[PDB]
């Protein structure tokens, strides 16, 4: 997919997405694992992920 959408994603968003989806170490991480990873709440990670996904939906149009 490279960019052209992943390009519009911020650094936090791209990183949260890759860790969550298994794109970093080939393993999917829970919201809690990612929150503890960066030191933020489960909910904050959900918020960043949902926003990243909405941005991907936009640039797929």
């Amino acid at each position: 997919e490279l960019e052209k959408a992943l390009s519009k994603l911020s650094e936090r968003e791209a990183m949260v997405l890759k860790m969550r989806k298994g794109l970093i170490d080939g393993r999917e991480h829970t919201l809690e694992e990612v929150g503890a990873y960066f030191g933020v709440t489960r909910e904050r990670i959900r918020q960043i992920e949902n926003k990243a996904l909405r941005k991907l939906k936009y640039h797929e149009s």
